[PDB]
């Protein structure tokens, strides 16, 4: 708040107009660009932390090879548009977006998405994320705070309550700070906990089937309105999965340095304890979430099912996803 007040000219060329915005990360703010024109921009703020510093170098270098390969921005990756150091901080600027669609849910009373809607954005986070993994690469951190929709612009009607429709479902996938190439380092946590494949829990290594795990969670949230893992701890989630999709396979669990989670190689899970309680009341089998038993609730939920196969080597890959009856109504 120091040095982001409304009015400055970051570098003598964008001045801020608003902040969008705020964490652990540094700041995403709303620029005019006066040598573009007045056109609004996203400025990424980047905290003077180490770790941060490192991610920011590697967003910068993802991207420019990103938009360099998709310059149209065909597969639908956020654009970034320079980068510069101001005031001791590295400076990202990226085309302007609308609300996450995080954001849109929370906005509309946890209203789910209606399912021509999750057709069609699931499709657009599919073919964007199937660019980066034909591109070696895996995004790691993928959750509806990091899907932007394009425009946020909605309709207004009575519906309990005014019902929010978007006017543009189209949707962009941003954050590529976590983003690793096959060939390069791979952090042992990845992704934020919500999102992250039981392969990544188990320390069991990780590569693009790990994003395909996060984007089935997404289009669960998308369709509920809410988490089926409302978890912060790393065996409570192992629990809610096993409550949810079944016993973890024998075979993963036998290969895991993580120890400290099972006895005799099944989970070390205590139902008399009031976490074990919690389990059993939130979560249940995945089937048992859907609200309808139309033929294309069951094709988005098959679907669903295949993303959250516990064996990263058995999972759906996003060229198979694609292909889906799912997405046959797009035609
Ligand atoms: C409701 C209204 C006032 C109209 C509104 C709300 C939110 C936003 C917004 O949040 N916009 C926004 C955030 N962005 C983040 C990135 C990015 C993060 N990491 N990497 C890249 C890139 C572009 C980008 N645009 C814009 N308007």
């Amino acid at each position: 708040h120091l040095i982001c007040q409304s009015g400055d000219v970051l570098s003598a060329r964008y001045e801020i107009v608003d902040t969008l915005g705020e964490g652990a990360f540094g700041k995403v703010v709303e620029c005019i660009d006066h040598k573009a024109g007045g056109r609004h921009v996203a400025v990424k703020i980047v905290k003077n932390v180490d770790r941060y510093c490192e991610a920011a170098r590697s967003e910068i270098q993802v991207l420019e090879h990103l938009n360099t390969t998709d310059p149209n921005s065909t597969f639908r990756c956020v654009q970034m548009l320079e980068w510069f150091e101001h005031h001791g901080h590295i400076c990202i600027v990226f085309e302007l977006l609308g609300l996450s669609t995080y954001d849109f849910i929370k906005e509309n009373g946890f209203l789910p998405f209606r399912l021509d809607h999750i057709r069609k954005m699931a499709y657009q986070i599919c073919k964007s994320v199937n660019f980066l993994h034909s591109n070696k690469l895996t995004h790691t951190d993928l959750k509806p705070e990091n899907i932007l929709f394009v425009q946020s612009d909605y309709t207004e009607a009575y519906n309990k309550r005014d019902e929010r429709t978007l006017i543009n479902p189209d949707i962009k996938v941003v954050d590529f700070g976590s983003a690793t190439y096959d060939d390069e380092h791979h952090s042992t946590l990845v992704s934020t906990r919500h999102y992250r494949a039981p392969e990544v829990i188990l320390a069991l290594g990780w590569s693009q089937p790990c994003d395909v795990w996060s984007i089935g969670c997404i289009l669960i949230e998308y369709y509920l309105g809410f988490t089926v893992f409302p978890t912060h701890d790393s065996k409570e989630h192992l629990a809610m999965m096993e409550r949810i999709l079944g016993p973890l396979p024998k075979h993963m669990i036998q290969k895991t340095r993580k120890r400290k989670y099972f006895h005799h190689d099944r989970l070390d899970w205590d139902e008399h304890s009031s976490a074990g309680r919690y389990v059993s009341r939130r979560c249940k089998p995945l089937k048992e979430f859907m609200l309808s038993q139309d033929v294309e609730h069951e094709r988005l939920f098959d679907l669903i099912q295949k993303m959250l196969e516990y064996d990263p080597a058995k999972r759906i890959t996003l060229r198979e996803a694609l292909k889906h009856p799912f997405f046959d109504l797009l035609k």
